[PDB]
């Protein structure tokens, strides 16, 4: 997160890290069970860490969880990173405390204007790199379609949405990929991509998370 603040230890108790040896991506715990996260965040060997701040310190609130399973989006595209949303199983099922909390998912789309809170462990440089050991937090208002298909000619569909600020500083970045846009108390975005990070003219992109409730309903109810 570039421009951001320090949240505030267990202060996003859904935020989780997605570690394979290290600290690679962002996700959301949805509930005891499940996480969703990016597709484009998918790696073999997943551990779900939970009830992090130090990232780099066992501070005594954290549960590792190893994955079971990942499901990418059966329509997810790489290149275009449409659909760009995965559900990761934990092996067992997470202990909900004040520390470790799941997230609702929408039950409807959110508006432009609306500021929500993005979070992670991604780098809190735009032209150079610094990442953080504990969790950094941005407020950032979603921007209109028409805003974010100017900043974006031809490569935003109607899976995502722009949030940010056009005048640039403030952004998510590399290494918070996966991780949570809450909007009124709703997950309601994903961290996706970006032309770099707290670029002018260049907010970020997020997946679109209202699109996707009829799938991760369905799935969670069959695995
Ligand atoms: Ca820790």
């Amino acid at each position: 997160i570039v421009g951001g603040y320090t949240c505030g230890a267990n202060t996003v108790p859904y935020q989780v890290s997605l570690n394979s040896g290290y600290h690679f991506c962002g996700g959301s715990l949805i509930n005891s069970q499940w996480v969703v996260s990016a597709a484009h965040c998918y790696k073999s060997g997943i551990q779900v860490r939970l009830g992090e701040d130090n990232i780099n310190v066992v501070e005594g609130n954290e549960q590792f969880i190893s994955a079971s399973k990942s499901i990418v989006h059966p329509s997810y595209n790489s290149n275009t990173l449409n659909n760009d949303i995965m559900l990761i199983k934990l092996k067992s099922a997470a202990s909900l405390n004040s520390r470790v909390a799941s997230i609702s998912l929408p039950t409807s789309c959110a508006s432009a204007g609306t500021q929500c809170l993005i979070s992670g462990w991604g780098n809190t440089k735009s032209s150079g790199t610094s990442y953080p050991d504990v969790l950094k937090c941005l407020k950032a208002p979603i921007l209109s379609d028409s805003s974010c298909k100017s900043a974006y000619p031809g490569q935003i569909t109607s899976n995502m949405f722009c949030a940010g600020y056009l005048e640039g500083g403030k952004d998510s970045c590399q290494g918070d990929s996966g991780g949570p846009v809450v909007c009124s108390g709703k997950l309601q975005g994903i961290v996706s991509w970006g032309s770099g990070c707290a670029q002018k003219n260049k907010p970020g992109v997020y997946t679109k998370v209202c699109n996707y409730v009829s799938w991760i309903k369905q799935t969670i109810a069959s695995n």
